[PDB]
């Protein structure tokens, strides 16, 4: 059993969008019994809430749904998870940082953009954006996802 966790800084833009593509992904794939699939935030000030609408309207306008409520990443997160990709550098600084205060870290802690094909390394954040940057962040998900799918590293 694999397992991935999808983080970013409130956990209501992004990484619900990376979670619900991934597990679309694996669906499809016909491999989601065998697959762990989440996402979390760093900041707990999110927790509790639903993506955002135009998060939900992107998925939707893709034919998927999300029941993800935010969530903050814990302790256990790092110790359980084989993977934690997170969005942008401000991101990875905080997780790498965590990672080190952990005693019990399993996770490999990486850009989600450093899978994209199109090598664009930074999932940058939508919320103070239009709909057409979770459109983008979607499409960054689809490709990220697919090649993380193929081959990890």
């Amino acid at each position: 059993t694999k397992s991935v966790l999808f983080v970013c800084r409130g956990n209501k833009c992004r990484s619900p969008i990376a979670e619900a593509v991934f597990r679309k992904l694996v669906t499809d794939q016909n491999i989601s019994e065998n697959w762990v699939i989440d996402s979390g935030a760093v900041s707990d000030w999110n927790v509790g809430r639903s993506p955002d609408p135009r998060a939900v309207s992107c998925l939707r306008n893709h034919g998927i749904h999300t029941a993800h409520k935010a969530r903050q990443i814990t302790k256990e997160d790092f110790a359980t998870f084989d993977y934690i990709l997170c969005m942008d550098e401000s991101n990875l600084r905080d997780l790498n940082r965590k990672s080190n205060q952990v005693k019990t870290c399993k996770a490999k802690i990486e850009l989600l953009g450093s899978y994209d094909p199109q090598k664009q390394l930074i999932i940058e954040d939508p919320y103070y954006g239009n709909d057409s940057d979770f459109e983008t962040v979607y499409q960054q998900c689809v490709r990220c996802c697919r090649a993380f799918l193929e081959k990890a590293h």
